[PDB]
């Protein structure tokens, strides 16, 4: 095998080329790569910072999905999946129109409330198809641990980021459609 | 020297200078790449980031102190008059903080937006510090490496006399 | 070494020393970057900061104390007579003594303000806390030392700020429990 540091450094730089890395993020990556070379191959600190390198590069920096800004097409997706729910569908269509006039993608905070079994959790997947956004679901019912969202500090053995960060790595775009289910039961 | 060239641009207290001076002494011997070799730079950078002796002129006037209020907000004649009373007594007293000001009223009436207008009135640096839940070590107490929000407030405003608004104290 | 020096002037009871001595050994065997090391450091800092055997120098002269009370407030002869009697009792005893007193009356009359005048007449240290509609017993006695980010009780916090074991403690709204 070749030099581990050179292969590790070069492969991590390959992932950063496609992304739009913020300046402060790029400085953090650069400084930790400097200490990666000086550390030993089998050292524990080397493995701790290697995972830190992998997580940072895995985050989609300045990457957004190609949303479907077509009112005619968005309606067709919504009606085929579900019946009725005009108030939800009209709000979604108006959200699409605003994004067109603004000329750029935008994020909104929406909450659907009502009796059980009316289609709240099932319309969320349909909305993602209409908006061409990748869909992620996470329920907060009976949730008592804060580290699920914010993760654990890198110093802890086996520490991992929060699943919101794991959401971005799996979604691979900075514009997901995260469904926070059962907010009233936190 | 880059840290020192920033340090010499502003007045540094002697008590803090000795603490700052010893931090450079340790950092030179460190390899700058470790858990403790990086916190010293973080400790030192946060020190030099804090302003000392740098301030914005306060209480510019009373004629155009009002003029900021009318073009920023409508109505609130009694509230606006009360602020000018607080500004007038502050100038005579010669002290910035005389007593704590609080505003209570129906939600969404404009109390939060007043503070931004107030900062522009007497040339302060606005900073909102709202709390939703009460937790001891969460917002002021910090850690140890997470510096307290008050310390972070001065760094981002680059002044010794900013304006900090505490919002929703009851909740 | 620094914390041992800061206990030199205080008159520490024996049960205080053994707790301090045993925590010093625990602090010695710990590590600098340990979470419980900070807890041990925080706990040991509070113990030494609390004054032990330190009493503020009282004022035991009726003439000057009466003059001080008259200038601060108008009327309140019933309160003033009790305070003058309080000082005279301390002279016969030869040592400082404490009492529990209650001031009840209409709001805004001067119940809170007179106590501040009392502290200056007696050369004591003034500390105030309110119990209007108390809900948590943790205010008086703090939280347990094992809890993360725990703090001592407000009374214990009073000795730290007053730096004496003979302060004047004020309680507000005992009729609004
Ligand atoms: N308008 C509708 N058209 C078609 N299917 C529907 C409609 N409303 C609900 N459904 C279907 O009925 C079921 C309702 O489950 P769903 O999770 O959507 O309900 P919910 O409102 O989230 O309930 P809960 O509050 O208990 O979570 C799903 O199969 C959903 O697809
Ligand atoms: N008198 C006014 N003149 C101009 N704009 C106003 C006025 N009152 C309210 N507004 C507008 O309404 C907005 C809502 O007010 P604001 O957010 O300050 O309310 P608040 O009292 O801080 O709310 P909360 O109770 O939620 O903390 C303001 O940001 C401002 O844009
Ligand atoms: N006899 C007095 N002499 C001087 N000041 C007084 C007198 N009575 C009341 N005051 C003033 O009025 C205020 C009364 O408020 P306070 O006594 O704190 O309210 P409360 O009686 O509800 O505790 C004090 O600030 C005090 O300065
Ligand atoms: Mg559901
Ligand atoms: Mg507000």
């Amino acid at each position: 095998e070749k030099d581990d540091k050179d292969a590790i450094e070069e492969k991590f730089r390959e992932r950063l080329k496609e992304l739009v890395v913020p300046k402060h993020v790029m400085d953090v990556v650069d400084e930790e790569l400097s200490k990666l070379g000086l550390l030993d191959n089998h050292s524990s600190e080397f493995n701790v910072t290697r995972n830190y390198l992998d997580w940072l590069t895995s985050i989609p920096w300045g990457k957004y999905s190609n949303e479907n800004l077509d009112l005619a097409r968005a309606q067709a997706v919504l009606e085929e999946d579900h019946y009725g729910m005009e108030d939800v569908k009209k709000r979604i269509l108006e959200f699409i129109a605003v994004s067109q006039l603004r000329g750029s993608t935008q994020g909104k905070i929406l909450c659907f409330y009502g009796p059980p079994g009316v289609g709240k959790t099932s319309i969320a997947r349909s909305i993602a198809r209409a908006l061409n956004r990748e869909y992620f679901r996470f329920s907060v019912g009976g949730m008592t641990d804060v580290a699920e969202i914010k993760g654990h500090r890198r110093t802890y053995v086996g520490a991992m980021p929060g699943k919101i960060i794991q959401c971005l790595k799996k979604t691979k775009t900075e514009n997901p459609l995260i469904l926070i289910d059962e907010v009233d039961k936190i």
